[PDB]
RNA sequence: CCCCCCC
RNA sequence: CCCCCCC
RNA sequence: CCCCCCC
């Protein structure tokens, strides 16, 4: 059945159309040196409103890939959003859907903070501490990638995890910019990813275009590391299933587990059939996701969760254990094997 | 014989003609923003009559796919129903076959409820609690998809299951709209699916056009999840047969089971021959369904039902057990293997 | 005739 | 319906 | 995020 369902979904002669009357903003590569400034003036000043930081990160992505490539990416993502270009005025940027009041506020706040830290201090600002640093857009996109790995999770868990992991992953940027509010920027990125779902596809295309590069700075290598940490998002049950098989859990040989193993292997075969893009299904909110669910094998899922709980892997996972006796037996065996 | 029967049914040079003098209603995409309102004014008010909620969900489907694509879908489903377009009047909708009194009643009831909940309360209605929310048509179609998975079952079982599953599947919508009557909407959808059988084909085409989409909201992902839960409808005996084979039931090696295994494998080969569209045969009430029946293998069916009963899968399945001795032996072995 | 559980 | 830990 | 010794 599962192969037939995927065959129906894949073999479609008709293309969906959505967001027909909508538009979005991009910034041409000719403005990259400008957007960098903006992407850094968000980082070293303490701003009251961090509402469009995610849009500025996506603007930098658009400068990197190019306006035409970004339009093509949005078009092949199933969304008929018409790209609107970015202009300059007196210079500053007039990004579509980003209020000019916001851009002026961010610029003025950063200029005032820079003046205050230059007047009082000894005037020895290093090359990495200024807003026009060239890795500041990647530093913002690193907060974006941290909150990207938690798009399958909830908002509160995502924000808490983003802040906790960014105090260590982004320690160097925090030292360079003492006053960068990872919570508010992470909230902005979560809002962008939820509202504009095609920007998930744009962000993934940037991740690919960055990982495929021949050279990169440490910021881009960090961004790619986090982006790849997001790969199996929304499918931790499959990873824990292969973990359970590697652990040689005895309760995998139970009668009901052996009964469901056929369709479990069917799900894994479907994973292989989709191939490399299967991992990005839940990150993209591809409607085709959910063909990879193991919820139709309650006993296998309970055994997998029990094995994870025994090994300590389960952590604070919020999934359901359908069959509690199998869960407890598997947990006991996994603890025994671990000890 | 079974391959020959399918060859006769498939190799037909003549097309059937039905519903020749009949007509049905569609709504053009230009009215989607309007139909959404209607599809949500059914959800947050307590209506005396929920008679045409299913037709309003199908109207939203018609806006999504388009009027011309919907006409083509109805034509290729074997039904010569002439599509009638939807108009507006003073604005509200005049849907063909939907009485204007009903639309006026629903709109007035929703407006009165909104006025009552705005006058008494503190006036802090969130963006998701209002009728013009853009996921309300998908919320109605989710009740429709829940009752869709029970079209092979009976009406009472379908309604009971729809309400039971919708208290959990649709918990968030229920929180957003405290007064949405899943029983009456489910009854309306069951009535639509029984009366207009071509709307099963339309609803399946919407499911495909939604699953094939590159992006979607959580409502559309939920709808696709339920729609795929409906895939093997009307053929639980085949699923339980492959379950029995996976369980390695000893009574499958009995003399009579081994006698019938040849034509059983013939049925499964026919399943593979039809391919992806085989699962939707009973959902569509395709007359070609019934070639997949295992009723001509009473001993295999009894063994399969016994295995299911032993594993606890049988639940409250109402199929017949032809050979009770095989059923009991298979149930005993399945319980023994499970323990 | 067929279908019939749970998710 | 699905998802849900850590890195 | 990754890396981190010796030759």
């Amino acid at each position: 059945d599962l192969s037939y369902k995927h065959a129906i979904l894949k073999e479609s002669q008709y293309t969906i159309k959505r967001d027909v009357g909508t538009t979005t903003a991009v910034t041409p590569s000719s403005l990259q040196q400008e957007i960098t400034l903006l992407c850094g003036e968000i980082l070293y000043a303490k701003h009251a409103d961090y509402k469009y930081a995610a849009e500025i990160g996506i603007q930098y992505i658009s400068t990197a890939l190019g306006s035409e490539r970004v339009q093509q990416i949005l078009r092949n993502s199933g969304s008929e959003v018409q790209v609107v270009l970015t202009r300059t005025y007196s210079q500053m940027l007039d990004i579509h859907g980003v209020e000019k009041s916001w851009v002026e506020e961010i610029d003025k706040e950063a200029r005032k903070t820079m003046a205050t830290l230059l007047k009082e201090s000894s005037g020895n600002i290093p090359q990495n501490q200024r807003p026009s640093a060239p890795d500041t857009p990647i530093i913002l996109l690193c907060v974006g990638a941290l909150i990207f790995t938690k798009l399958a999770s909830t908002i509160e868990v995502g924000l808490e995890t983003t802040v906790r992991r960014a105090n260590r992953v982004l320690s160097d940027a925090l030292k360079r910019y003492p006053r960068m509010d990872i919570p508010k920027i992470a909230r902005s990125f979560y809002d962008l990813f939820e509202q504009k779902v095609y920007h998930r596809s744009l962000f993934i295309e940037y991740g690919k275009a960055l990982g495929s590069s021949s050279t990169g700075s440490k910021a881009e290598s960090l961004f790619v590391n986090i982006f790849m940490q997001a790969y199996g998002a929304g499918q931790t049950m499959l990873r824990w299933g292969v973990i359970a098989r590697s652990s040689n859990n005895i309760m995998l040989g139970h009668v009901s587990v052996q009964a469901e193993l056929k369709q479990v292997t069917e799900v894994y075969d479907l994973v292989r059939e989709m191939g490399p893009e299967s991992g990005l299904l839940h990150l993209r909110q591809s409607p085709k996701a959910g063909l990879l669910s193991l919820a139709n094998c309650p006993n296998f899922a309970s055994v997998v969760l029990g094995n994870a709980s025994g090994l300590g892997i389960i952590g604070m996972y919020r999934g359901r254990v359908p069959n509690t006796e199998l869960f407890s037996a598997a947990e006991s065996y996994a603890k025994s094997l671990k000890e």
